[PDB]
């Protein structure tokens, strides 16, 4: 199937009840890989890849369709749509948070519960909103990485890994980063870091999660604050003590049991 075979597609179970899980920049579905044992006895569960990670074939990155979240969004939609999927659960790890939240204004129908995991609908401060960066910081990091790809995957994963400088989930994301190609890593990377949801959270009617770890490079903690006073919907917020923007990867054993019992439990 030509969308199943781009977006490296994997259907693990068959009842109704169903989860699609998706990633955010820099990893890959592997980013699941603790989170999926213990959900497939349960769930049907869904993986797929976003359009330019570097599992996926680079001549389908078409810059406009991916200029703004939207095209990203419209993938989501298709992908259900592919597998007859009616409803579902969706875990949206970073900017598939948001992804997810856009493909939920288009499609409610086709969500039951949104769970984010280090979500933001803003990166960019300004004198009235914390999200973490400033302009200027955000212009040294595109900086970087055009000039020096790997070098920047090596600085960067740490940091945005957290703990231990050396652990395999540092090793791990730093390979899925360098897998990328670098002018599409440089283009989503400035594509995300310059987004702006934050006038569409009032629109929102499915339910959602918000969950982070305390400690995480992009995403200041009263950003869950944020999205919980201004999301539309139902909400609810868990900040996990654990380090990094990957917790799921990096932290399982503080991380998994929260991410399930959000799953499994409605507000």
């Amino acid at each position: 199937g030509v969308v199943e075979e781009a977006h490296n597609v994997k259907v693990i179970g068959s009842g109704e009840a169903t989860i699609v899980l998706g990633h955010g920049f820099g990893t890959d579905q592997s980013v699941w890989k603790h989170l999926v044992p213990h959900l497939v006895d349960d769930y049907r569960v869904v993986l797929y890849d976003n359009m330019g990670a570097g599992t996926t074939n680079p001549d389908y990155f078409d810059f406009d369709r991916y200029s703004n979240l939207e095209g990203y969004s419209f993938d989501l939609i298709a992908i259900l749509e592919d597998l007859k999927i009616e409803s579902c659960i969706f875990v949206g790890h970073s900017v598939s948070a948001m992804i997810g939240v856009l493909a939920s204004l288009n499609r409610p129908d086709l969500f039951s519960k949104i769970v984010m995991i280090s979500a933001s609908p803003r990166y960019v401060n300004d004198v009235d909103y914390q999200g973490g960066f400033e302009q200027e910081d955000l212009n040294q990091l595109f900086e970087a990485i055009r000039s020096n790809y790997k070098a920047w995957c090596l600085g960067f994963a740490p940091l945005a890994v957290g703990g231990d400088m050396d652990s395999i989930a540092v090793q791990e994301f730093s390979r899925t980063l360098f897998n990328m190609r670098p002018d599409i890593a440089l283009s989503v990377g400035q594509t995300i870091f310059q987004s702006d949801m934050r006038q569409i959270l009032p629109f929102v009617t499915v339910p959602c999660h918000i969950l982070q770890s305390v400690k995480d490079l992009a995403v200041p903690v009263v950003v869950s604050e944020y999205l919980h006073a201004n999301l539309g919907c139902e909400s609810v917020v868990e900040v996990i003590p654990s380090d990094g923007h990957l917790p799921q990867l990096s932290s399982p054993d503080s991380v998994i049991p929260v991410i399930l019992r959000h799953i499994r439990n409605d507000i």
